[PDB]
């Protein structure tokens, strides 16, 4: 090293960090496909990659959502639930009851750009007890997105995000529908 090296990215902008309208919650539950995953606390292994799996956002007459998330056996799916309820308004929303909770200490969620008839994007921010990480996510509502959205889903998070930490989209096809 001691030579010119790279750290010519400035600051990175918000700019892939928006966030979506005043969408409501009685229509947005629905089932995503889990399409790519990027975080500073997430482990991306090119030994030991990450099988994708699905999530559905489930509403409550009580502005609350229980979250199903769908794994894939050797021949089966399965179901496992977590839940998520809007901070103060739409747009925000906390996992758990991280107030009430022993070793959760900040669980604040808030999907950037929905775009449910293609893709939408997460960013998913927590700490434990006295440990902080965050992820991002972009998954597919519908039953296909495009083959663009692979590189898509890249340069937008590259430009903005560069290679910072385990910012990737180790996240192949393999829906469970089709098993």
């Amino acid at each position: 090293m001691q030579d010119s090296t790279s750290d010519l990215i400035p600051a990175p902008p918000l700019s892939k960090v928006p966030l979506q309208q005043n969408f409501q919650d009685n229509q947005f539950q629905g089932k995503w496909y889990v399409v790519g995953l990027a975080g500073n606390a997430i482990l991306r292994e090119d030994k030991d990659p990450q099988k994708m799996y699905a999530t559905i956002y489930e509403l409550k007459e009580d502005k609350s959502y229980n979250v199903t998330s769908v794994l894939f056996r050797k021949k089966k799916c399965d179901y496992w639930i977590r839940t998520f309820v809007p901070g103060c308004q739409p747009g925000e929303f906390t996992l758990g009851n991280i107030k009430s909770y022993p070793g959760l200490t900040s669980y604040l969620v808030r999907v950037v750009s929905t775009n449910y008839n293609q893709h939408a994007m997460v960013f998913f921010k927590k700490v434990s007890q006295n440990r902080e990480y965050f992820k991002i996510t972009l998954y597919g509502r519908t039953k296909e997105l495009t083959s663009e959205l692979k590189e898509n889903f890249i340069r937008f998070s590259k430009s903005l995000g560069l290679p910072e930490n385990h910012i990737v989209f180790p996240v192949p096809i393999d829906q469970c529908i089709d098993g």
